[PDB]
């Protein structure tokens, strides 16, 4: 039950059915008459998340910028992923600022990475007091 694809031989041309490389290994060397696949490890800043035929595995090509944070990192099986820090929220593609909340009322709910935020007495119009 091991994933397969099948493949033509170098020396004179004989067809034969080569098995697929797991997540984190790519294909260094197909199939001979007597030897089956040759799975090397992915290089760094390399990966491959699942059973591949790939010649050289994919480049982790996600880069967290200005005010992006990590996620996942980069590894043979991970693909790098970002998300907002801290005082930041997502819209629409690019990463953007936490609203500020002055006296009157309050914040109600804090920014997530993922959501802005949402808004006796508060003494101060920060994105914090409640």
């Amino acid at each position: 039950e091991t994933p397969t694809y099948p493949w033509r031989d170098a020396e004179t041309g004989e067809r034969l059915v080569c098995a697929q490389c797991p997540p984190g290994t790519f294909v260094q060397r197909p199939c001979r008459r007597d030897s089956p696949t040759t799975c090397g490890p992915c290089p760094p800043r390399h990966y491959t998340q699942f059973w591949n035929y790939l010649e050289r595995c994919r480049y982790c090509n996600v880069l967290c910028g200005e005010r992006e944070e990590e996620a996942r990192a980069c590894h043979a099986t991970h693909n790098r992923a970002c998300r907002c820090r801290t005082g930041f929220f997502a819209h629409a593609g690019f990463c953007l600022e936490h609203a500020s909340c002055p006296p009157g009322a309050g914040v109600i709910a804090p920014g997530t990475p993922s959501q802005n935020t949402q808004c006796t007495f508060s003494a101060s119009s920060s994105s914090s007091e409640q």
